[PDB]
């Protein structure tokens, strides 16, 4: 790679941190600020014929400015490659945000859902559906006071909604019913995914576990709060998740209605005295990504592109 002068003059590019089928990720420290970013290099020879899938992702990243999102800092376009300076979030993913968190309570989970719901609200205001909201795409941004804020990344499936979508995209665990049914879906699939995540935040395992049995569970949308894991969980929290996981799209909460819900709106409702023994269930059901502040932390989100995306949901044909 012959990095353009414009980049190397203001950024000191270092080692290759990550790699992909269509993208390479390198170290990238801004010289003036000494702030650490990620230099995403896309070989244009690989994206030919499918320019739109890359270009549509970038044009979205170009527009979205929100603290709870992995932002595109700068882009340098040359005939042979596309350069993208991306935010390098090193605090680990959502599962690490639970594990690393001692004295983990309902206030912590509610705080994370606020960051998530806020980001979704911002996207939906621009008529952008993410379609890939999952713990692996929620990186942790650690502040100087020790507090944490989530940042939604991987816009490889993101798209503008002009009407009902029908492409069966997404991870089976977090996919909404209307996607599975192929009856037409829109923005509120992000709410469903966020609802699945919220359920995991409070007990450490998905609401729908069941492959075909899983799809049937999602389609029916019957949320169970089994004992004793949900006994000491607030009813307001269980009420919220119920409204986020409604099969009826119109009844299902919007991003606003989630943020306006007491358990999210009022920062006094969430329990902060009694902890949530969730760490045990996370390891049992989910994988563990790169260690926080490791070399490969938050790199996977940047290493991937829209061309790396594939269908995963396959019902037994009716």
């Amino acid at each position: 790679f012959q990095i353009p002068a414009t980049i190397t003059e203001r950024y000191k590019v270092g080692r290759t941190i990550g790699d992909g089928n269509f993208a390479v990720v390198k170290e990238c420290v801004e010289r003036s600020t000494a702030r650490e970013y990620a230099l995403k290099i896309i070989k244009k020879s690989k994206c030919r014929g499918k320019e739109h899938m890359i270009q549509n992702e970038v044009s979205i990243l170009r527009r979205v400015k929100h603290p709870n999102i992995v932002l595109l800092i700068e882009e340098m376009d040359v005939p042979t490659e596309l350069y993208l300076v991306m935010e390098l979030v090193k605090g680990g993913d959502l599962f690490d945000a639970i594990t690393s968190t001692n004295k983990y309570t309902e206030r912590d989970a509610s705080g994370m859902l606020y960051n998530l719901a806020s980001a979704i609200k911002y996207l939906h205001s621009l008529n952008i559906v993410h379609r890939d909201i999952k713990p692996e795409n929620l990186l942790v941004y650690e502040h100087q006071d020790g507090s944490k804020s989530l940042k939604l990344g991987d816009f490889g499936l993101a798209t503008i909604v002009d009407g009902p979508l029908y492409t069966v995209c997404g991870t089976p665990t977090y996919v909404a019913p209307e996607i599975i049914a192929e009856t037409g879906y829109g923005l509120k699939v992000d709410i469903w995914a966020a609802g699945v995540i919220t359920y995991i935040l409070l007990c450490g395992f998905p609401p729908f576990r069941g492959q075909e049995v899983l799809f049937d569970q999602i389609l029916m949308g019957q949320v169970d709060f089994p004992s004793p894991y949900w006994d000491n969980v607030s009813d307001s929290a269980k009420e919220l998740i119920t409204m986020m996981l409604l099969v009826d799209v119109d009844q299902r909460f919007s991003a606003v209605q989630v943020l306006e819900h007491p358990w999210v709106n009022d920062d006094g409702l969430p329990e902060n005295e009694h902890q949530l023994s969730v760490a045990g269930k996370i390891k049992k059901h989910f994988n563990t990504g790169p260690k926080p502040n490791s070399t490969a932390a938050g790199v996977s989100v940047i290493a991937t592109t829209a061309l790396d995306k594939e269908r995963q949901v396959f019902r037994r044909r009716r």
